[PDB]
């Protein structure tokens, strides 16, 4: 399985876009939290289908597959969120029909700081001129590398193959050899930012759940608690 | 500055280790916290001199300097802890006479979870055989890549010089171009985990401050509230 086939497959596995519209009424802390959670919940199903299409994921132990998923879902969602919002400064494209403005975050306590984060990070990928093929590779890496802790070996092999796919895609651009290393370094240092946004969001979401301001759905309730 | 000279500036920037010792009686939740917040607080004074000795940091604006330090302080402390602990598996060398074992996390509510992370990441650096020069570059990249932001171009420039320095340090090993790209991605992917550990560590510390188990007072408090 060459780095070329792996990217091809990643493109195929791309999860389709989830559609969600704005509720019929001015956004209240309640309506917003519901819109985002329902959206996240629906997305989580597609992520799982995406993970399993990644060569070698299904071959990992059952408990590691869920360990990697429970650990990276917010990161993977916010990275998808960023790619969508890349060409639209100041906006967050949660869905084709759900494009919140920065200031619109002031409708939910504390989420405004999270919107700024996602916006700045997205702004950073924008300046980097993030390519679609790099995004696909970067997204798959967040998954395989999300968890700290015969199966560990396969994982190692899997992250290795994906890293090799990013390198290759980067090289395909025709830029300097010295630039290949700088760009690789730049894309990866942004993973800490994506990770930081994910940590903060989950904190926020968890507290919304405790403040019981939002009911939980089938699958998302299992991920948050983890 | 050429890579080699930048790395020497980084070496000269390395501050002394803060010495602390095991308290009088066995560890109480309160004394253990007093020990950790006491250690951090004294290390922060050293971390500030360290950052000021990094090429270009003092040329950044006053507010930027503080923004970077407030954003990454914990990440930097944990990374140094990892370096000091890299050769002693199962132990966290907070200081020469403060070597806690995994099972000593059970003295504080919720910090055992953090210890495990800290040891897993350290263990990760150990298997990659992290060389001192690499350690120096990564710690500096953490400070410069911390915040999610004329003085703006000064940073991406600063950061790029340290990355180039790391890129050089890896090349000096003489390994394959492919292995040079893999080692860089593996070292950089780990920054995410460090950031993650830093995030939990602070949530925990902020929580303790509320339970007032830890009397986080001066300097350190300025780093937490932010
Ligand atoms: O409290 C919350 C709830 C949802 C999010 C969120 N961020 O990015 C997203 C991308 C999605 O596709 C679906 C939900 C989110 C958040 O950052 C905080
Ligand atoms: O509540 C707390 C208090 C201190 C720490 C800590 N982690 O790593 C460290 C490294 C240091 O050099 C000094 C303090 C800490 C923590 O993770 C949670």
């Amino acid at each position: 399985l060459s780095p070329e086939q792996l990217v091809l497959t990643l493109l195929e596995a791309e999860p389709p876009h989830v559609l969600i519209s704005r509720p019929s009424a001015p956004f209240t802390e309640a309506s917003m939290m519901m819109s985002l959670t329902k959206l996240a919940d629906k997305e989580l199903v597609h992520m799982i289908s995406w993970a399993k299409k990644i060569p070698g994921f299904v071959e990992l132990s059952l408990f590691d597959q869920v360990r990697l998923l429970e650990s990276c879902w917010m990161e993977v969602l916010m990275m998808g969120l960023m790619w969508r919002s890349i060409d639209h400064p100041g906006k967050l494209i949660f869905a084709p029909d759900l494009v919140l403005d920065r200031d619109e975050g002031k409708c939910v306590e504390g989420i405004l700081e999270i919107f700024d984060m996602l916006l700045a990070t997205t702004s950073r990928f924008r300046e980097l001129k993030l390519q679609h093929k790099e995004y696909l590779c970067v997204k798959a890496m967040i998954l395989l590398n999300s968890s700290m802790y015969d199966s560990s070996r396969k994982l190692a092999h899997l992250l290795n193959a994906v890293t090799d796919a990013l390198v290759w895609v980067i090289a395909k651009s025709g830029i300097s050899s010295q630039q290949q290393s700088m760009r690789l370094a730049n894309l990866l240092m942004l993973l800490s930012h994506v990770r930081h946004a994910s940590n903060k969001g989950m904190e926020h979401l968890l507290n919304m759940k405790c403040k019981n301001v939002v009911p939980v759905y089938d699958l998302l309730l299992e991920m948050l608690n983890a």
